[PDB]
């Protein structure tokens, strides 16, 4: 009886009080899904469990201990069972688009068989070629437009009513979303940090009185030169949903942002300079001075990279629905020719989402496409779980190439031990890479 | 004025209703930290924002759209400001424990300088060596038992009152927690799922009535064995808080778990035998046969592995507190010699948590150790945020070796379409001896009515 974290719900209704149809999560259940519960809480949040127990936020190391809270972690009295497992991503090596698609679509155990069986369980007829007795075998896969069509070989003869009407499965509308968090890197070569300029001087306090509460601020322009190569052509189509700053490898600081909604192959380099402003607040005793210092650096890196691009696509099933046994919610018996498309990947809408339909299967008002409860009666809960798990298995494509950067930046305005009682040659700092160094 | 995600608080008090001292997040704020809010929500969770907007769970692709929710994402009417930023990990290459420790405590920009400056801002006197004017410089790094000491070089004479009393920073009590989710793997050395045998035959229905009330069930035992290596000796002290299952790689569905509170280096292999059974409830018409096929597979896999172990340690600062300028809440003026240990890593208690003391800084009853507000008035908010972010910056050590696994498993039971003959009868030969020598034991195909 494993709790599903995605069904946990937090309520703020007093000690051990839950929303209708919910009951409080106990200490044991909380422990089994500790990482998931804590990852839904604020830093110093403290939330209630069953029977005078409490779970603390990530700031408190997520400790489960006795105590009181006016808010409560809760779980459905009648949870939804048999969630679809999320298997691990199917990694596909980098290459040209047509080659990455090819790999995926001719994959019998990972693609053809699960998508054929999906169609078969829904009630689609004759999902298999004439050269075999089993579903998802003897399956022709054909390039067609921007997509691919999988369909039982229809050559020769066959037995069974309307066996010539083989169902087809079209996969189309491929999209590739680069996930920054998947960032790997090869052997790091060029990786050094060199101090170029170390500015010095004094901050003098003459007035007979200890001096403090004055900032010796600094401002200047940093710089970052970067580039990168794309080993293959898939990169021409991959984008990233959100703009992100290129990651920080080694000690060489970087100020690079990858723009979202823009080809990865169209973002191969850049150059930026930003007006920063280090700061410091001294406390120099009466009639004394202090040694101030500001260091300037020049660093650069070079390393082969790799991100993961999440592959998504539309799955379109067309063929006729079997007499006296199909999953369409009206359960038609006149063998209608049917078309449905599921979006395999990010959620677009209810009609095209297996996971939405699956998880709402026990809400009558919601069943307007497939009757997933019927697939379970017919084929067993675990059988459907496994099939859907494989149909919905995240596919990932590698995005490779070489990277190389360079940046100049200042350090902290450090101030040292005072002594009983600062020049900025712009032409010098200009030629060092630091322009507009107005301290 | 940025919204701080870890201050958001979900309330279930009705449409647009927040708890005392909180008010509804608005669409604008929620978009700016969208990924963070969505990652705190259940799959198909839907929660209200201000002014008729709603934010949706990761099931719904984290969409912000019009709607009405009885639960509301909320945010302090009076938020705690200037949070300590959270820098990206400092990553240390795998190695023996000493080397890893060495790389850390001899890292000037990333360790020596930030821990020195922290000692300095807290008010510890003489945090620097005699051969420099600046704090954190000319700093002697010395091995001291199981830990390390950082302290300004005191060679010779120096100018200043009690200048000979250099402040010491001692790092001790390291711990290395393996983060399951940091898993990454090299190019798969060996990989393949091999068909070793296919069981084929027929299931027959002899009666004159269509039959669909019986299960055809396969059951069998399969061994799964696995082993791993640990490149270095740091692993002999690495552990994970909670047990976890070994990441799935390739199609080789494996059932392996690393136990908690047990050294990584002590879990290098194992074998499990599981009794598995799968079934089908075929409908077969009067006087007909259905083909049946069960494919059996051998799966083996190999690859270099690498996790990250989050590195934690105690930071003990010892020296005297300066006159007319120290951070201790009482603000002693008699230069008392002070000793204080911070835990750098997972929280243990209020007293030793910079992150806790910082975020609570504006609550007068919570100020029982250091006065972080004073450090802000003396040095500026940004100066402190940047120093503290440096000292709390996540330190991760790589944990490596090789992984290799081996299993056997059956594919699903597959049935074809009914053929007329020229309560279900099976004609599917099974050789116990051959199957056993193939790794499949106690193998049986059964026909029985199910419930």
């Amino acid at each position: 009886e494993p709790v599903y974290p995605d069904q946990l719900r937090l309520f703020s209704l007093g000690q051990g009080v839950c929303g209708d149809k919910y009951r409080p999560v106990n200490r044991e259940e909380a422990q089994s899904v500790k990482s998931n519960i804590v990852g839904m809480m604020g830093q110093w949040q403290i939330s209630g469990l069953a029977n005078g127990w409490v779970i603390m936020g990530p700031g408190y190391n997520g400790e489960i201990k006795p105590g009181t809270a006016s808010n409560t972690w809760c779980y459905p009295t009648n949870p939804v069972t048999g969630e679809i497992p999320t298997l691990s991503a199917l990694d596909i090596p980098d290459g040209d688009e047509v080659d990455v698609q090819w790999r995926l679509v001719h994959d019998s155990a990972n693609f053809i068989k699960p998508t054929s069986y999906l169609a078969h369980y829904l009630g689609y007829a004759w999902v298999g070629g004439n050269n075999s007795q089993y579903v998802g075998e003897d399956m022709d896969v054909t390039r067609d437009g921007d997509g691919w069509v999988i369909r039982g070989n229809n050559d020769g003869g066959c037995d069974g009513y309307r066996c010539g009407d083989k169902t087809a499965i079209k996969v189309s509308n491929f999209a590739y979303n680069l996930d920054p968090d998947s960032f790997k890197h090869g052997d790091v070569t060029q990786s050094d940090r060199q101090l170029v300029k170390t500015v010095v001087g004094w901050a003098v306090n003459d007035s007979d009185t200890p001096q403090s509460g004055y900032d010796v601020t600094l401002r200047y322009d940093t710089a970052t030169n970067w580039s990168k190569t794309n080993t293959y052509g898939l990169s021409e189509k991959v984008t990233t949903k959100n703009k992100f700053k290129w990651p920080l490898v080694g000690e060489t600081e970087l100020s690079i942002e990858i723009a979202a909604n823009q080809s990865w192959a169209s973002q191969n380099g850049g150059s930026t300079t930003t007006s920063l402003s280090q700061s410091v607040r001294p406390t120099v005793p009466a009639r004394s001075k202090i040694p101030v210092k500001i260091e300037l650096y020049k660093a650069d890196i070079s390393y082969p990279y790799e991100f993961k691009a999440d592959v998504s696509y539309d799955l379109t099933l067309s063929g006729f629905l079997r007499w006296g046994g199909n999953a369409w919610y009206t359960h038609p018996d006149n063998r209608p020719n049917w078309n449905h498309t599921f979006v395999i990947g990010p959620y677009k809408d209810k009609a095209s989402s297996i996971r939405y339909q699956w998880d709402k299967r026990y809400i009558p008002g919601e069943v307007k496409w497939w009757d997933w409860n019927w697939t379970i009666q017919q084929n067993g809960l675990s059988t459907m779980q496994n099939n859907l798990a494989r149909v919905l298995r995240p596919v990932r494509a590698g995005i490779t190439g070489d990277f190389s950067a360079e940046s100049q930046f200042a350090g902290n305005i450090e101030i040292g031990a005072p002594v009983p009682l600062i020049p900025l040659d712009a032409q010098e700092l200009s030629g060092l890479g630091f322009n507009n160094v107005s301290l």
